[PDB]
């Protein structure tokens, strides 16, 4: 049946426009669309990762307390995916970061993690993840975010959900070992760990060229990355990836997801960037009807479903 335990793709819309805090929503950002979700679940996606603002979600202090209204939106599209019994995964898109300056103290993360875990607590569907590709941070602060992540999610109540962590370096798979060794150390009274990489085919492995380098690079960048999990005992999610609608990202892709799932002993699965009502003409759009990605990609990717 499935090559791994999940296999989806993001939802994204309530992070766009994050120039504009809070900003309004239909104008600056929107929240996913249930029908076209369903459609992804009814061709055999069981994950969904929906991004979201920390400014947006607890404003002005990340010690306060939850936006009403925007807690309300995001959250009626969590339930949607898990009362339909896929798996939803938290996302705070913010790149370490809290109103563009770097997250520096433990404790009012912790906090912010505990006032929005304890909302979805008794949800054994929902997934937590850290924070979006941390990057450009002291590798040790990015261990001590993980870890604060993770303890004020568990003192929340919330100890049945997998987290997802998250590494600097925008965790990136191609860069595991040169920047993320640190990330081992981690600790969940749970034991629910798992490591969630991103990984572009494009030369700079950011995703913003529809062109890969080759068509066996999606699986070069990804065995050191692999060995690591297996070596450390430690589980992994491709969180994010994509390529172009051209025949040499296809077939690098498939590559990439036939290595991975030849060692779906530490790859639990993955999820495509990305799908979402305000991705018109993206290069990389996993929405139906019409997304080229959804076109292109959706025979391929449902082989592993
Ligand atoms: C949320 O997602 C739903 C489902 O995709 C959106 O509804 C759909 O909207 C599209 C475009 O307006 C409709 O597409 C058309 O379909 C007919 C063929 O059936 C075709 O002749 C046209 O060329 C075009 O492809 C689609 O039928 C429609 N589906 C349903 C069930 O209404 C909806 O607009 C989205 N709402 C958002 C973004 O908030």
């Amino acid at each position: 049946a499935s090559s791994f335990e999940w296999f989806g793709s993001n939802e994204s819309g309530a992070e766009f426009g994050s120039g504009n805090i809070p900003g309004v929503e239909g104008t600056d950002y929107t929240f996913p669309n249930t029908t076209a979700i369903q459609i992804l679940i009814d061709a055999g996606m069981n994950i969904f990762r929906v991004p979201f603002l920390m400014e947006r979600m607890i404003p002005t202090e990340m010690t306060g307390s939850l936006d009403t209204a925007y807690f309300e939106g995001y959250s009626e599209v969590i339930n949607y995916i898990t009362g339909k019994g896929a798996h939803a995964v938290v996302d705070p898109h913010n790149f370490g970061r809290y109103y563009g300056t770097p997250i520096s103290s433990t404790s009012d993360f912790q906090t912010f993690w505990s006032t929005l875990a304890s909302q979805f607590k008794s949800n054994d569907l929902v997934i937590f993840d850290t924070n979006n590709e941390y990057h450009d941070m002291d590798e040790s602060v990015v261990v001590a975010l993980n870890q604060a992540a993770i303890d004020g999610i568990r003192d929340a109540g919330a100890t049945t959900q997998y987290i997802f962590v998250e590494g600097n370096a925008y965790s990136g798979a191609w860069t595991w070992t040169t920047y993320n060794t640190a990330m081992v150390n981690l600790t969940d009274p749970s034991d629910l760990i798992v490591y969630e990489m991103h990984q572009y085919l494009d030369s700079d492995g950011s995703g913003t060229s529809d062109q890969c380098v080759s068509s066996t690079v999606g699986q070069e960048r990804v065995v050191d990355a692999t060995t690591w999990l297996q070596s450390n005992g430690k589980l992994g999610i491709l969180g994010e990836f994509a390529g172009g609608a051209n025949s040499v990202c296809e077939e690098a892709v498939e590559g990439m997801l036939d290595y991975l799932a030849e060692n779906s002993d530490v790859w639990l699965g993955a999820s495509w960037w990305s799908a979402g009502p305000w991705w018109q003409d993206y290069i990389y759009s996993m929405e139906p009807p019409n997304g080229i990605a959804y076109e292109s990609y959706l025979s391929i990717l449902e082989t592993y479903f």
